[PDB]
Formats: structure tokens, sequence, C-alpha cells
């Protein structure tokens, strides 16, 4: 159903940001 | 066709998780 | 509603283009 | 389209196998 595929683009979305949160890793090289 | 796609982003879901598992290579910091 | 699906997976593959950006880090190796 | 929809979902996973590719970054750990 339309709003469970949304909920899902949305979770996805914030685990995107919150993995590009951990990516300053890049501590290492700056 | 829309529980494929909704099943499709399960498992994406689920390899960002993995990978959000794989990152706390923050350890380091 | 189809458009919008599309475009928050183009703005999806778009996040993890920039990912795997980010993680050539593997210069370290 | 849902096949437009259909090949973003697989070029997503694609993208996800790399990125878990780069990770075995991991040879600092182990």
């Amino acid at each position: 159903r339309m709003k469970q595929i949304e909920d899902k683009l949305e979770e996805i979305l914030s685990k995107l940001y919150h993995i590009e949160x951990e990516l300053x890793i890049k501590x290492l090289l700056g």
C-alpha cells in the first residue's frame, strides 16, 4: 500500500542521513 | 508489483542497517 | 504518487553515489 | 512507471553491494 511504501522510503532517507553523520570518519583524512 | 516494491525497500533498509553495523569503524575515534 | 516514488528513489540513489564519493576513505589502503 | 521503479530499485541494491566491497575498510580493524 502506498503509505507503507512512503514510510519505508522515508526511513531509508533517514538512515542515509545518519550514515552520511557516521562518515564525517573522514576525521582520519581531515 | 506493489508488494514487490515494499519487499525490495525492506531489503534496502536492512542492508543500510548493516552498513550503519559496519560504520560504528567510527571505534577508531 | 508513482512519480513521487521514482523521485525518492532517485534521491536515494544519488545519496548512495555520494557515499560510495566518501568511501574511496579506502586512499588509506 | 513500474519498470522505471524496478530498475531504480535494482540500481540501489547494486550500489549497496558495492558499498558493502568498499567496507571490507574494516582492513583497519582486521
